[PDB]
């Protein structure tokens, strides 16, 4: 009967899964993003503007990338999280199944 | 002890969170792709390449984030998958914990 256990462990999964579902989301959002500022870079390249002018778009899209790469590991984190509440959860049911 | 059912069930979103975490590492892979790309970027801009230089991988640059937004998307459905299966599961427990 303890095994209560499983219930509170999947309602950690499924909120913490809609979680990351969330951060994928601003991670399309985050992407989106890329593709407006590289127009824009093009635009600017095809005009050609000044190197001041690229330099500073340019400079923008590096850190961009780099808070992507941040919120693609905070992903991968919390994947980790909800792999070990499925390896859990799997014990769980194990030891169940080992009764008669 | 028909819910076998939840043990296969955990079976799946246990292989299947770690296809999104081998998904998530190519992920990390193709950003890093463009931190390379983007530092070339800057040096042709450096350099004072031709626009023909600069185009030809910025061309390339965008490709790589439609691809890198592709697999977001793909990682987004597989992770829709994962949480079907982690409501099926909460459902299964749910009828389990309704006998005496």
């Amino acid at each position: 009967t303890e095994i209560r256990e499983l219930e509170r462990s999947l309602r950690l999964q499924l909120v913490l899964a809609i979680f990351l579902l969330a951060l994928l989301i601003v991670l399309l959002w985050l992407l989106q993003q890329l593709k407006e500022l590289l127009r824009e870079l093009e635009r600017l390249q095809r005009e050609g503007s000044s190197d001041e002018d690229v330099r500073e778009l340019l400079r923008e899209i590096k850190e961009l990338v780099e808070n992507i790469v941040y919120l693609v590991i905070i992903i991968m984190v919390l994947v980790l999280v909800i792999i070990a509440l499925a390896v859990t959860q799997k014990y769980l049911v194990e030891e169940l199944k080992r009764q008669d």
